[PDB]
Formats: C-alpha cells, sequence, structure tokens
C-alpha cells in the first residue's frame, strides 16, 4: 500500500537537451517540457517534506539526467559515471551496511508536484533499483535512511509530520504519526488521513496513483 507520485524535471528549452534523451522520452520532453521521475512511496503523507530525489545507481534515468546536469553546468559527468561503475561491483550488504552512505548529484532539479518546489536529484548506494520504481522521494525529517544521507551531504530537512511530543530533528528522523505542517491545504490533517487525501488529489491531477 502506498502511492506512485510523478515528480518531473522541467526542461524549458528541450532542443538544447535532445541528445541527452532516448527516443522513448522525446515525445514527452517536446510536448510537455518534462522528464518524469515516478517514485513509489508508502509515505505520501510526507510528500510536502521531500527535499531531494534519489535514483538507484542502475536507474535508466541516471545517465540521461547527468547528461542534462552537465549541460546545465551543475553536474560532473565523470563523477556520476565513476559512482555507477563502483556500484556495479558492490553487493546488497555492501550498499546498505551504512557507515558512510555514498551518492552523487545529477545536476538537475525535480519539481515536487505537491508544492512546486524544485529539489535536487541524486543517485545513492542505499536506494535499490528493486524497491518500487527504483527512484524515491527523500524526506530526511521522517525517514532515517534519508536523514543520514542529508546529514552527510548537507541537504535540507523539512518537517511535515508534527509529533505531539518534543522531537529534535537535528538528532534523527521522526518516523511515526502526527499532524501535517508545511503541507499547504493539508495542514492540520492527521497523517494517516493525509495519505489518502494527498494521494487522491495527486491522482485527480494525473500526477499520482494509489499503489
Amino acid at each position: 500500500e502506498g502511492a506512485l507520485i510523478r515528480f518531473y524535471v522541467e526542461i524549458e528549452e528541450p532542443e538544447k537537451f535532445l541528445n541527452c534523451v532516448p527516443e522513448e522520452l522525446k515525445e514527452t520532453l517536446l510536448k510537455e517540457k518534462r522528464i518524469y521521475i515516478d517514485v513509489f512511496t508508502t509515505r505520501p503523507d510526507t510528500v510536502f517534506g521531500a527535499t531531494f530525489v534519489v535514483l538507484a545507481p542502475e536507474h535508466p534515468l541516471v545517465p540521461v539526467l547527468a547528461c542534462i546536469g552537465e549541460r546545465l553546468g551543475n553536474a560532473c559527468y565523470s563523477d556520476v559515471e565513476n559512482f555507477v561503475e563502483k556500484m556495479k561491483k558492490m553487493s546488497t550488504r555492501e550498499r546498505t551496511m551504512e557507515e558512510d552512505k555514498e551518492g552523487v548529484f545529477l545536476g538537475v532539479y525535480a519539481t515536487n508536484p505537491a508544492n512546486g518546489e524544485k529539489i535536487p536529484v541524486w543517485s545513492a548506494n542505499y536506494v535499490l533499483y528493486e524497491y518500487g520504481t527504483g527512484a524515491i522521494m527523500c524526506v530526511p525529517a521522517h525517514d532515517q535512511r534519508d536523514w543520514e544521507f542529508a546529514k552527510k551531504y548537507d541537504l535540507p530537512i523539512k518537517v511535515v509530520v508534527k509529533p505531539e511530543g518534543a522531537w529534535d530533528f537535528e538528532k534523527g528522523a521522526y518516523e511515526g504519526k502526527g499532524t501535517l505542517v508545511n503541507s499547504d491545504g493539508f495542514d492540520g490533517l492527521d497523517s494517516e488521513t493525509a495519505k489518502r487525501k494527498i494521494t487522491e488529489w495527486l491522482q485527480d491531477r494525473g500526477l499520482g496513483e494509489k499503489k
């Protein structure tokens, strides 16, 4: 149980980037000026708290988005390539026995469909291609794996599920239930209710589905 959520990289001048993308993505790029990054989440109640996106190293969009990020002057393509190559060699245990999460910035920013914020797209070892779509939204305030990655790479922490009791978000992620904050029209909702309400809203807009 969860939601597919359609994040997307907006591309204002598609002709400048056409050679970064395969034929299969060209239609959407030219017509919609977007490259979609579909994520699966069991926490759609936290979507407003997404401060970055992570693709598994083997995700087909990694070279596509890195090509674009190089083209924008934001990414080091060789850094990305070296990371993917290193990851081909690492076992599941070696990628998830986390005493130093590893990732690389792809140089592009995905638009969050919930709030329109532009958030950086990374690839990282701790995200397995086999989980969901192989790309995740990262909510360091409420996901411990994401919190640790954000700590290492200096990424923003945004609280969207407020616990009733005290919590120092500068010490760990709060993974439990609460009421929404920083969630625009969904502010004040209990987080379980918000899972449904947010998912239906995205689905109504063609930017998500119950899954």
